[PDB]
């Protein structure tokens, strides 16, 4: 889900400039949820903007943001020309994991049939059922099935039983969160508090951006405890200021790079155009707009695939020195010594991030000599897996906010393990709560299906492995071999990308099929698993990854001349075993596509369809073998008329149950 | 693929009776699959059996054993009434590897046009190219494309170049195997050694059964290295009469006798003058042991298929797995196979379960309760990937090897890998005498009875129960776990009747089969204790029905796989009453929200889901760590019924190896 609100204080904006700012903000957040959207602004058509802050208009519609963008426009009642000197507008895109994605369930929610309080919520309230029964007895009627509505009907209940006639908007929100259980990121708007916003979070991201041509009164807002000119953030001499509430930074970078990342239970409140926190550091974001633009590509997923030569280079920047063959991950300098005294490595993650652990498990075992265990986070938790004080637990999460991965982290901390975060988002929960960690530095990933995150995690774990063995004489040559492979890896990725048209042709032969089996073993077990997941996610074909050594134990019965098959056969120590699996497939009349090395003349002669990739080091070849399957999934989705950036039934980053 | 030989020594038998015994032997060996079969026996119609010992007749044919039987009795020149006081007959079913199926490529292979030496073979001789060239240069002409013919020609080469006129049959065979490379089980017969048999193996099972109405000299045959007298071989004491049965599977011997000798690699067993000695190039020896197998255990009975039998007899196979091991009277578990090692095992620091296919799923299905009751790290590894990665193993690891057959190559090689690194090894097998049961430090026979069906059904549930019993042993000294142990053991007490209850819903499963009859895919979703149920059911439906069933971990749906859900994709979800119930309900709401209309396997009393879901398979509730046995059986039956509807033969393997090398 996504949160975005635009508060222009004494910065005249017409009702069109505002709605186009809310929609544009949701477009920056759409990748976090695109099942429905909605906006909440001030209604009325009075020239004097002051007489309009008592009327709240809600425009909510099912579908992506573009469905709401048209619903907002071509309306017969809203006059888009009213100039507002002060105005607050809130917006929200929803990932409807439950129920119907109807406008009634979309946000902003309301507290009554006159819109006295409207709230946009990211998260879950684990006790909304109890809150629902309490509010219904007092005389409140519910309309939607969402847990967010209980937050709107409750902020009004605290307002209908206040002690003084002018209790601050903060005090009302404070009494609400004290009754809410679970995680949430909230942004309130009320007719009684015109222009005033309140932003509180608990286990969910929520920052506040600020723009103003004038100087700001401070760069460290002091948190308060139940508010003068030496306490609030505001322009000194004048009042011109623009705020940007948002659950992510991509929705604010376009307007400003000065945000204030809140913290759990911090109740921010903009009053009279002054930001004050209740219960900070105005900082510059280290992000360029170009990082979240498609550039000259028609989709984010395509950009992020073809930019892997660059994102791989950025992952190694300032960390790999090829002149002297040294590896230094600054994030682990203070802990690498104690990590080596531990006795087991555990990798915990979900989805594609879990595959990154599978793809590097073997080389981690080789260079550390430690037992390495790779766990799906959801099953890790279900089994109450045993963890000990001398375990080193890695948590792979591009977003750094995945629910199951994050709960596994707190589980391992409680048991005394040493925790390490491999993330792509700075300031994320997983990056903060681990003892140490590494930012893979692949840049923002906007596509729902992870591509560069996978290859960057891959490289990051290999660099860690290289540190763990830099004192072993017997492993020096093996280290050099791997590092030379990394030096040559960016260009070899470019070579794979130059086969784009040859992949697209093979896709024209498969798009009509219902299933495809992707078979590999050893280093390329993860490759066939990740490729199957990618084809599932964006093409909707029933693709499954099968461990090649397991074919003879049952799954081979499914192969006939009609079943499409993709096999991975690389020139490593399992080559002969992979050739035997291939012969078993052919015996069953299978006609597979084989991803193989360019020099594998034997395979190239005896197979019609081959995808010939350049040879790298055996423990890096998985990066080159997966890219064709990224490209194949892309072209298949295009051939089938589907969107590669907005696959049905889900969104990016699972931060709730 | 199947070997059987019958040696009657001073037990008079007619030619008919001998041939009927050979045919019947091969019939017990068909379930493994084959493409041709043949028999070898003494020819000639001289009423005095002593003179017919120099004429070996062969009858080999491509096709089923039944066709071979018709060919046997369809011989106008053969008199089936001659009585033989001494005779050796050999039989074989072939699964072609070298040379296409044909009469010439069928066994027994011969050494010359006069059949001076014949041999039956299971396996592959790797160096059969080099051996064939050598024998050709010495003046031996080959007539088949099989690697086996090199064996028959080579033994005649050793005989032709023997140093003394009375070199033993054993010595010749020893010289043969010392030149062979690969895997083999062999039985030899020759006109120069009438009435004698030689059997040897390397990487392929070979056993010998024995029957006699007289007392036998010993029950422990001592090995002889390079004197054969009355103190070194097996024989009836006061009389000569005795019968011997060579076989590659005990299923072909059990109806005649339950006293067997399992041979080991590079053993050369010889019967000379009705006495059995074991040669090999304190004192080591081979035991004559008693098998608890019965002919009834390998017969369909009233069932129409072995798959159906082995599914519906699971209430009895579970009981057999627990017999003598669980005392419900006082809530105690005792696996006698671990008595001399349970102490060491409890001092180790990690459990590793290594297996393939459904046996691997048995480890996944019990990983959680093993972690709970042992409190040790439990790692479950697919044997093939375990080997590819050179996984780290240590002297304080306990490694379990799960294998119904006890012969799977990758599992066996994983075992030898762990033994070299000093780990304590444990075999969980269902086949006495198998390689994995022998080479492990200790083990448990799951005692489910032989599995004749192509797919693993009772083996999976018996492995399941066996690992639960081991877990119950590991925590028997913990005061805090007494209640939990009792709960689990009262679940085992009630499990046989709960299985019958599930099997009584067969009709409901058939209705589900008709719904999926025309479907090409189905997703099976579950988590926790029922992750293994999803994987195992998905594999069954793939293996038996040949449709694309896939197991999906429910907690992973929102990470990608949920994109496959729509109004057309068939989905089966498992929702049981355990600690993951709420999370499973959540996954169900996620599927329905995207137009999915899944079939739900749930508890009989889950009134909420039964009402909100159209088709539900309602199984009885049991302990959470045992429910996996009840939830997998409906998927066993579904695979069975779908296959029948589609006209498939569930007892037909299909899954063949690589193509035949014609050369
Ligand atoms: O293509 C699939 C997605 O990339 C998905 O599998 C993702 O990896 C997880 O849903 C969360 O992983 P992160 O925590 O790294 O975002
Ligand atoms: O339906 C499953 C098959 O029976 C197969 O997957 C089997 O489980 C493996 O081939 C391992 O065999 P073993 O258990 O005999 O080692
Ligand atoms: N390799 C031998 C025997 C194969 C077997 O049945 O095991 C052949 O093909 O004739």
């Amino acid at each position: 889900c996504g949160i975005f609100a635009y508060l222009n204080y004494h910065v005249p904006r017409t009702r069109r400039e505002i709605l186009e700012t809310l929609i544009k903000g949701l477009q920056r957040l759409e990748y976090r949820g695109y099942d429905s959207a909605g906006v909440g602004f001030d209604g009325g058509n009075d020239k004097d903007w002051e007489a309009n802050a008592c009327k709240i208009q809600l425009i909510k519609k099912k579908g992506k943001v573009k469905a709401l963008d048209e619903e907002v426009h071509k309306q017969q009642d809203m006059d888009l020309d009213i100039e507002f000197d002060v105005h607050l507008g809130i917006a929200h895109t929803r990932w409807a994991t439950h129920g119907e994605p109807s406008p009634v369930n979309s946000h902003p929610q309301r507290s009554d049939k006159n819109n006295e309080f409207i709230v946009i919520h990211n998260g879950i309230i684990t006790n909304y059922k109890d809150l629902k029964k309490f509010l219904e007895s007092k005389g409140y009627d519910f309309e939607s099935e969402t847990d967010t509505e209980t937050i709107a009907k409750l902020v009004k209940y605290m307002y209908d039983n206040r002690e003084s006639q002018d209790t601050s908007f903060t005090t009302l929100v404070e009494r609400v969160i004290q009754q809410l259980e679970g995680a949430f990121a909230l942004v309130f708007k009320s007719v009684h508090f015109p222009g005033q916003a309140v932003g509180t979070r608990r286990g969910s991201p929520l920052l506040i951006g600020v723009r103003s041509e004038h100087k700001l009164s401070t760069d460290h807002i002091p948190i308060l405890y139940r508010v003068d000119s030496t306490t609030c953030l505001f322009p000194v001499e004048e009042k011109a200021v623009e705020y940007y509430f948002a659950s992510d930074a991509s929705a604010v970078i376009e307007h400003t790079n000065r945000v204030i990342f809140l913290e759990d239970d911090d109740v921010a409140a903009v009053v009279d155009g002054r930001l004050s926190i209740h219960r900070r550091a105005v900082q510059t974001l280290q992000m360029e707009l170009q990082q979240i633009m498609k550039g000259n590509f028609s989709s984010f997923m395509q950009k992020e695939i073809f930019e892997q030569p660059e994102s791989v280079v950025n992952t190694m920047r300032g960390r790999v020195n090829f002149d002297d063959y040294t590896v230094n991950l600054g994030g682990l300098k203070d802990h690498i010594k104690e990590i080596q005294r531990c006795r087991r490595l555990i990798l915990i993650a979900c989805g594609t991030s879990y595959h990154a652990g599978v793809a590097t498990r073997q080389v981690l075992e080789e260079l550390t000599e430690l037992p390495v265990m790779v766990e799906l986070a959801s099953d890790f938790l279900d089994r109450n897996t045993p963890v000990f004080r001398d375990d080193v637990c890695f948590f792979l999460s591009q977003s750094g906010e995945t629910a199951d991965t994050l709960m596994g982290l707190r589980y391992c901390k409680e048991r005394g393990a040493l925790t390490v975060g491999i993330t792509n988002t700075v300031g994320s929960s997983i990056s903060r709560e681990t003892d140490c960690g590494v930012h893979i530095n692949a840049g923002p990933e906007i596509g729902v299906a992870s591509t560069k995150a996978y290859t960057s995690q891959f490289v990051s774990l290999v660099m860690f492995a290289l540190m763990m063995c830099d004192d072993r004489i017997s492993m020096q040559e093996r280290r050099k071999e791997i590092m030379l492979g990394l030096k040559r890896l960016p260009d070899l990725i470019k070579e794979v990308l130059s086969m784009d048209d040859e992949i697209q042709k093979l896709a024209t032969e498969l798009y009509h099929q219902k299933s495809v089996l992707i078979m590999g073993r050893g280093y390329h077990y993860a490759t066939c698993l990740e490729g199957a997941l990618k084809i599932k996610e964006i093409t909707y074909m029933h693709s499954e990854g099968i461990l090649a050594g397991e074919l003879k134990h049952g799954p081979l019965a499914l192969v006939d001349k009609l079943m499409p098959v993709i096999m991975i056969i690389m020139r490593d120590h399992t080559y002969a075993k992979c050739q035997n699996a291939l012969q078993q497939v052919v015996a069953r009349q299978g006609r597979p596509v084989v991803i193989c090395d360019k020099e594998d003349t034997e395979t190239i002669k005896n197979t019609k369809r081959t995808i010939k990739v350049p040879h790298s080091v055996d423990c890096l070849q998985g990066i080159l073998s997966v890219i064709p399957l990224q490209l194949l999934a892309f072209h298949l989705a295009v051939l089938r008329g589907y969107d590669v950036d907005f696959p049905r039934n889900l969104a990016k980053s699972v931060t709730v149950e």
